[PDB]
């Protein structure tokens, strides 16, 4: 049924890693026909297919049988792809990597991928890929989970492969191998939220002479307290299939460390340097041609004309000149607003549900854009109807500035914290409200039928008003059912307020150095969204957004050439040697 | 950001109705500024040829104004 | 309400020959960093005379650790 020997009967059921039946069996083996058939025997049930004797020596620690499997000649390239060694984790199952260097890798045995490097017989393919196109290190990437001992073992074992590959094969570019989906293990680490793998790849030294040029953090030059360093930015602001910013800033919001990805050493003061160098004066210029725009809509629509039945005659006057004008502006600024909204949509394909719980801005902008051209469209069928939705329009045009608080980091932390208290908290406050003031409306307008509670709206209106200090209890007219109406309207007051001190007490959970580090950290990284559109967009043909140069590292590679990286200068000082 | 908020509907309602505390944006401002300090008028005795359009803005006035204000009373206890 | 003796009863191992029978929770099978657990959940769910869940749910109040009984390893994923 499953296809398992004696051999992995043995190899399974065996007390302090000894078993003597496995020599015997192996002996018997050699002296019947033929020892290749047996040692390399496997699984061929689907869920544990390709499974061998190496994985399961590699699985219990046990050093003398490995060895004495390999010695044998057994297959150090078999792959192990049962379902239970994959994902799709809906079911138990542990993905490696299917191979046993990648086995012995991911459960932190580093005498057992030394061997298999560097035995007698049989050497492993450092370089292999597995059915995903995963090497080892895609398969460490895969098993981190950012806590302390995961991340401790999984970087020491990544530096050691890393240096122990350089040392046999100099000419090979490890961290170059994608798998199926194009992604480097730096990729990887940061599309998947990986946030300690990518603090060790991106500043790591290896002071190590021969395999030197590995490193991606070097020194230019040190005085006594003070030093500069240099920062390797290949693949980090351009890579020509995935950057390190592009993947983390344009993520699917899934990413469990979105946020904090962007603060490590050289991301933060390289998007600071690229906001002083020239994202800022864009910025700004965009900012003052917004605010011209909305002053010419408020002044065109403040001097409408009166008549009715448009569209209206052009007369020779100064001032109609000027309104006409005006009008043509605001209509070819709604166009561009729908191009631009269309244009985000079919270039980024949102997932029907990136489209609302994030980029807000861009739906409100394109919902301005379409009131704009519903109001053109009811001019020229001549409606009257269009001024309600210029007006929806023109209210939604100034609100929308608040977009341009960011650039300013107290004004953006205020927005985001005004944004963050919208979604989360008015909507759970919003529904309780409306369950009470529907069921009170309702039985204040079946016990009086007449005299402005005749209907559900104008009760739900009275109503209301009692929310906002403007209530009416005087009770002058003469109802049928006086002093029934008076418990009512009391019973709601009272519940009315104590939902709304409830509210007032829920949101000051909040103020517990909750949303005060929440935000800047959602304000950094709707500045670092700006600056990759800007730089997209770039306005002139000039793509002149490098930083500080063809810089030598080491200029020493394991041939005679010499490297350049396009480095970032970080001077620090240090009082402690 | 509330002075924003304000002649952004004020300029709004003064397109609107043309007429009757609404033909200049001071007074409207001024009405408008009222609902703030719980001294509104939200009665509609009016025969305003766009009625039922105002009461749809002056009920998103006044829940976004409220919103402004609890979001500073909420955020001016952080210094606490 | 014994929050300590109950947290012990419900998941203690004892391994040891000739009596591992009184164990409650048991290893189902083990590969490397991960491993499968069963829990006894004997009495747990129904007994038909006094069941942990009943007994819990339905106290009269007075018990100290009415709200933390329900935290332990077993009874939380139970009820999810
Ligand atoms: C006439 C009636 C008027 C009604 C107007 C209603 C208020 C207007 C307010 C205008 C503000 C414009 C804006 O700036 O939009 C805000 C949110 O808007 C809203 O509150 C909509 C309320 C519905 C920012 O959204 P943003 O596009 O920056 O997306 C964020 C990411 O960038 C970031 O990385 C984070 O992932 C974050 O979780 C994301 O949100
Ligand atoms: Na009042």
């Amino acid at each position: 049924e499953t296809g398992k020997t004696c051999l992995l009967k043995a190899m399974l059921n065996l007390h302090n890693g000894q078993n003597d039946t496995i020599a015997l069996l192996l002996d018997v083996a050699r002296k019947t026909d033929s020892l290749k058939q047996f040692v390399n025997a496997s699984y061929t049930d689907s869920y544990y297919k390709g499974q061998t004797a190496l994985h399961i020596a590699i699985e219990r620690r046990n050093m003398t049988l490995v060895t004495l499997l390999v010695e044998n000649g057994a297959d150090v390239q078999a792959a192990a792809n049962g379902d239970f060694f994959k994902k799709t984790k809906g079911r138990p199952g542990f993905y490696f990597g299917e191979l046993p260097l990648s086995l012995a890798a991911c459960t932190n045995q580093l005498a057992i991928v030394k061997f298999l490097l560097q035995n007698s017989w049989q050497p492993a393919d450092i370089s292999a890929r597995d059915s995903v196109g995963n090497t080892v290190l895609h398969a460490l990437v895969e098993v981190a989970d950012n806590t302390v001992d995961n991340t401790k073992f999984v970087t020491s074992m990544y530096n050691e492969i890393l240096i122990l590959g350089a040392k046999l094969h100099p000419t090979l570019k490890l961290e170059e191998i994608t798998n199926r989906k194009g992604l480097t293990p730096l990729a990887l680490a940061a599309s998947s939220g990986k946030i300690g793998v990518l603090a060790y790849i991106l500043q790591r030294e290896i002071h190590e002479p021969e395999c030197r040029h590995l490193s991606r953090k070097f020194t230019e030059w040190a005085y006594g307290p003070v030093h500069s360093s240099l920062y390797d930015l290949s693949c980090i602001d351009t890579c020509e299939k995935n950057s390190v910013l592009e993947v983390i800033a344009y993520s699917s919001s899934e990413t469990p460390n979105r946020h904090d990805m962007l603060l490590v050493e050289p991301l933060n003061r390289l998007l600071q340097d690229k906001w002083d160098r020239f994202v800022k004066r864009i910025f700004y210029f965009n900012f003052f041609v917004y605010c011209l725009y909305m002053i010419i809509f408020t002044a065109a629509a403040y001097y409408r004309p009166v008549e009715g039945l448009p569209p209206y005659k052009l007369k020779n006057t100064v001032g109609d000149y000027f309104r006409v004008t005006g009008e043509i502006l605001s209509v070819s600024g709604g166009v561009y607003f729908f191009f631009r909204g269309i244009q985000y949509f079919l270039q980024r394909r949102p997932s029907l549900k990136s489209l609302f719980v994030d980029s807000y801005s861009e739906i409100l902008f394109f919902v301005q854009s379409l009131f704009m051209l519903v109001s053109v469209v009811l001019y020229f069928s001549q409606r009257k109807e269009y001024v309600a939705s210029m007006v929806f329009s023109l209210a939604m045009g100034w609100t929308n500035m608040l977009y341009y608080t960011r650039g300013f980091q107290q004004m953006g932390i205020y927005a985001v914290m005004i944004e963050k208290m919208i979604l989360r908290d008015l909507c759970r406050f919003m529904f309780v409200y409306l369950v009470f003031l529907f069921g009170f409306s309702t039985a204040v307008v079946t016990l009086i039928e007449d005299g402005k509670y005749n209907s559900l709206y104008s009760t739900c209106l009275e109503l209301f008003k009692f929310t906002i200090g403007m209530g009416d209890l005087e009770f002058t007219e003469n109802y049928d059912f006086k002093a029934v109406f008076i418990i009512l309207l009391l019973a709601y007051v009272i519940l009315t307020y104590i939902l709304l001190l409830n509210m007032l007490i829920a949101l000051m959970g909040e103020t517990v150095n909750k949303i005060a580090q929440e935000s800047k950290n959602i304000w950094k990284l709707q500045r670092a969204i700006t600056i990759l559109d800007t730089e997209k967009s770039f306005l002139k043909c000039m793509r002149k957004a490098f930083r500080s140069g063809k810089l030598l590292q080491v200029g020493f590679t394991p041939d005679g050439k010499d490297d350049y990286r396009w480095c970032f200068r970080v001077d620090e000082v240090n009082w402690t040697t």
